[PDB]
């Protein structure tokens, strides 16, 4: 059973996005920890872990479909230099990720690879949860102010 | 923090980032082939490199450096079990060479805490070399097929 | 219920009924030969198809159709381990082709609950394909006798 | 018998520990008196950490047949508000790590590797303390003094 | 805000505690170094007792709006052997109880009854230490030094 | 793979461990035979400690593709009474640590930092053993031989 | 204590001291090679000989002799698994010959407690011989590579 060439290419594209997010969120997590914003650092670590698990599932699916997972190409990390920029960078990355996920799902439907579609939909649900988290945090910065938002995320 | 020590630390970090991906892919390849014992052990090697990367990142930030997670070097991906193990060994031998050079520099500028971190990583890499050389020796002693059979089931 | 959806569900059900019997017989043949790990695994494949058949029967009755448990198609029975595994693989590949055609039809008439049921079965069949292709690949990598030895004891 | 200059170095490190014990203990109780109990508890634990380092150095000096010096207490850097107290602690820690590096150099030179390893363990702990202090000073810059204090009022 | 002379007295008692902490800690580690572990353990516990007294005095001084003095460390009385060490501790304790009685008199004079009660609790503890020390010196006389040391080798 | 002279050093340290295993095991069983059971038990644990060191050295030598030498057994220093046995153990330990320091120098020179760390760990344990031995000899001087023996008759 | 009995006991002790070191090194060789089941079993054989040595030392001291731990005879170190097992067997057969001669002498001078100790040691050596002859028999019956495969994993 060789999967569809274009589906495998789509899955490798989603994998590439996951690989960017893993590193981006891990660095942001450790930056927040370095700054003593430990609640932010812990949450961002868990975001990184979630992307690691997505990457794993994509790697497994690609190999089952007799494709070659691409872990060599690492795209541009969007690294902020303060809390507001870092969150916005994560949100920008997530919005790119979901655009790619939708185009991949379209392709899966068109060639009847419904299992790959379901996997991508599961990932998409998790990325929209991440967008929900990010948009809410940026909203909280507007509502309570940056300094109070940072204070709320100093201690776990 | 010393700028050349931070360069070294970022170099070691770069080596960890390659190993993470190389071992993770090799792990999932072995799993796809039904060599589940190899796949599980290789996954655990990958996790070990993730932990090393984490400590390096934390140290670089403490020393007010910028950790480099952007530049991913060349993955050494084998096409069968014998090549995969040799690729891992080739990577590890390069990693320990770089570790030794980084330790020298830490000693020279009296960064004894960075040296101790790198020595802990180096002991872990030498355990990995021990594992890899042992597996390649077993392939010579029992043959490839028996070695694979012995790593089919967990 | 849509008439052509019910026909598709009854076709998938027919595929499950073939699979139940083929896998159950293959299981008991392996147990008779003393290849108990294969017999146990094949027994669980048969049970999985039984559960799919149950879910299809229940769906057909909900949609006010008549489940067809009377028509049993051709069992693909092998005479040795390699043929049996390939017979199972050939049956699964036909099964996945019918499931995709049934899903296309469910989407067309907006029977999204039937589509979801068929998608869940499809994921289970692709896991069975993954298992079967892996086993055939292991036979190539370690040879038939070692593969059989590996599946003698549970 | 130990190397005489190694024992001198160990007694110098011990002297730094003795300053830090008292400085941190007083800062802790000042923060407790002011009702900044989270700062007070954390600083108490810094003081205890230095007490344990002092103990290990005393034991090592005695094993090497030296005389531990608990008599000469150097200058305590006592701040008058939270920002100064943290800065005082950081100033003390930086002097402490400099002395530790010079002691390790000397241990290495005379092949006293066990003393080196003891001082390296202490150095790891002092750098963790520097990490804590630099982080707190950075937090004061990022959220402001009053929020930083409020966050350290209750345990 | 407390009486200026009461605060001075409390700082004087605190100064005696800080000498005692360091003298007893060193003596404890000297006895451990010699393999007289029962003496070492007991002397360690005496040192901890003084640390806890010092803490209470610091807290009381800060409450009374005084400045605790952890900077001034008086003369440690370090012995060269078990008998001298025990006598050194006893000499220090007798000086300490003298200063405590004078501080209590002053607390009474100015109606600082809470500071008085704190100092009386500390004094009770010091007289228990004196009881311990005088009893050990008497055991050395009754069984001999070598038997006394043997009895305190193993915990 | 491993440095030829590093392997030589490791085999030298291993040789010293092999002497110590047998010397301490025999001293233990002599003390047991004499009814000095506390001495015999402690000396047994010293022997066990040396066995674990030898094991680690053997494993490291094999990893580095050297040939561990368990064939060459140097001179056991067997005493005739408790004081001589302790001094024989101390003489052996002091030769052991001298060799360990020379091996660490050589590991450092050729960047075998993992072998250095292993040898430093062994060195720390030998210095603990020296601490024990020097303390026992000091106790014999402080309380006398007969009381020292009495204290080590019963576990 | 009979002077000739003590000489015999010191001879047995000397055999134990060779065996401790030979089995301990063979154990760590097998571990280095990744034959962990062999390595663990050989470790336990080494420990068994340590315990025999201890009992002999205690008996000698009770009989007012001097235990000789200074003279270490020739270790028979093999270069591969079959050689190592044959080296162990050669040592054991020699050990049992000396044990039988020591027992003869104990019986002759009526040292029945020493005899009973040596008989206990001898029963253990004959069990070791049973193990070694069996392993060499297995190498003949299934072949070296399968024998090795069977002792890779604990
Ligand atoms: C910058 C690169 C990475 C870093 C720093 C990193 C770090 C970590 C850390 C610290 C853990 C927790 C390990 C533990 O303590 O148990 C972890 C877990 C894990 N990592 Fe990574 N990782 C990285 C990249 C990756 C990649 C590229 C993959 C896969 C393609 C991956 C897959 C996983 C998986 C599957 C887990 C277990 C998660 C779970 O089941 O909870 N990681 N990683
Ligand atoms: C101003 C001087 C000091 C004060 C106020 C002080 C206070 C304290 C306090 C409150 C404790 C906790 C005791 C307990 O609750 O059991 C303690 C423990 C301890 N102290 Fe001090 N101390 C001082 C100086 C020292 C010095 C100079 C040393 C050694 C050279 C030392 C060694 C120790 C040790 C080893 C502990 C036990 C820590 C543990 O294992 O948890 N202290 N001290
Ligand atoms: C190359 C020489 C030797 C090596 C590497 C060695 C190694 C070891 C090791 C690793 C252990 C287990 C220790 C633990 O983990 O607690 C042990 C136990 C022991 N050793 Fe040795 N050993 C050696 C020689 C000897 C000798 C020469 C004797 C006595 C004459 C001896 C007597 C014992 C005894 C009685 C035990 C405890 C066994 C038990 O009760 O299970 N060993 N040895
Ligand atoms: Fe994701
Ligand atoms: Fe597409
Ligand atoms: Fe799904
Ligand atoms: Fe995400
Ligand atoms: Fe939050
Ligand atoms: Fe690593
Ligand atoms: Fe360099
Ligand atoms: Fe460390
Ligand atoms: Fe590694
Ligand atoms: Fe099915
Ligand atoms: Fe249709
Ligand atoms: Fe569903
Ligand atoms: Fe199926
Ligand atoms: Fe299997
Ligand atoms: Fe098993
Ligand atoms: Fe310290
Ligand atoms: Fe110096
Ligand atoms: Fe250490
Ligand atoms: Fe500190
Ligand atoms: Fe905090
Ligand atoms: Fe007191
Ligand atoms: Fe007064
Ligand atoms: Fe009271
Ligand atoms: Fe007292
Ligand atoms: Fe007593
Ligand atoms: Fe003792
Ligand atoms: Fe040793
Ligand atoms: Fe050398
Ligand atoms: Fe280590
Ligand atoms: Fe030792
Ligand atoms: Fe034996
Ligand atoms: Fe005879
Ligand atoms: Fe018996
Ligand atoms: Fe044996
Ligand atoms: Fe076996
Ligand atoms: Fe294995
Ligand atoms: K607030």
């Amino acid at each position: 059973m060789k999967g569809d060439k274009k589906v495998i290419q789509h899955l490798n594209k989603i994998l590439g996005n996951e690989l960017i997010a893993i590193n981006q969120y891990f660095l942001h997590s450790r930056m927040w920890n370095d700054w003593g914003l430990k609640r932010l650092g812990a949450h961002e670590y868990h975001e990184s872990i979630d992307e690691m698990k997505h990457a794993d599932k994509l790697i497994e699916r690609i190999l089952f479909l007799e494709g070659l997972p691409n872990l060599q190409d690492l795209g541009k990390l969007l690294i902020g230099e303060n809390t507001q920029e870092m969150l916005q960078c994560d949100l920008n990355l997530e919005l790119k990720a979901t655009k790619d996920l939708r185009e991949a799902i379209v392709h899966c439907e068109q060639v009847h690879d419904y299992v790959s579609r379901d996997l991508l939909k599961d990932i998409l649900e998790s990325e929209e949860e991440h967008i929900d988290y990010l948009e809410t945090q940026l909203g909280l910065i507007q509502k309570v102010g940056l300094e109070l938002y940072l204070q709320s995320h100093m201690h776990e």
